[PDB]
């Protein structure tokens, strides 16, 4: 209604698995609740890739539905497993190389005052030679805090 964006999701066929929701019934209601074109890819690397794209709003929704099944997952006494020793919560986004690099701003000033309060620590990807063209960043830290780094350098981006 306003203005449009897109966020692709990067995560690990386990994790995204419980955030996909059982008999993709919890993925159906996401994108119905979301508004915001809601697809999923392959990923030698992280197995699961989720491509979103729509206004704002739409977004802003999908993204706290899909943080909120993550969040009701851990909090529902885990049958399987044992121990994670992960208290923190990771997230790895994926973005062009002329996003990472101006996201990260010279000297990474930008990208570093970002994580510096946001409290959380972001991740870069490699790059072997010239072959790698998208970089994937990892955000780690306080559900409070991932959200934090997601709206600062969103509200940035289109701000410029």
């Amino acid at each position: 209604k306003n203005v449009t964006l897109t966020i692709r999701l990067l995560m690990h066929g386990k994790e995204v698995g419980s955030i996909i929701g059982k008999k993709g019934e919890s993925v159906k209601k996401m994108r119905e609740e979301s508004g915001a074109r809601i697809n999923i890819s392959e990923g030698n690397c992280p197995e699961r890739i989720i491509t979103l794209a729509g206004p704002t709003n739409a977004i802003f929704k999908a993204f706290a539905m899909i943080i909120d099944k993550l969040e009701e997952d851990i909090s529902s006494s885990m049958t399987n497993s044992t121990a994670a020793s992960r208290p923190p919560v990771t997230l790895r986004l994926v973005v062009p190389a002329s996003q990472c690099g101006s996201l990260i701003g010279k000297g990474g000033c930008k990208i570093k005052e970002i994580r510096e309060s946001t409290g959380a620590q972001v991740q870069v990807a490699g790059d072997m030679l010239p072959n790698s063209t998208e970089r994937a960043i990892t955000i780690a830290g306080i559900p409070q805090s991932i959200i934090e780094c997601v709206k600062q350098i969103c509200v940035v981006m289109l701000e410029t």
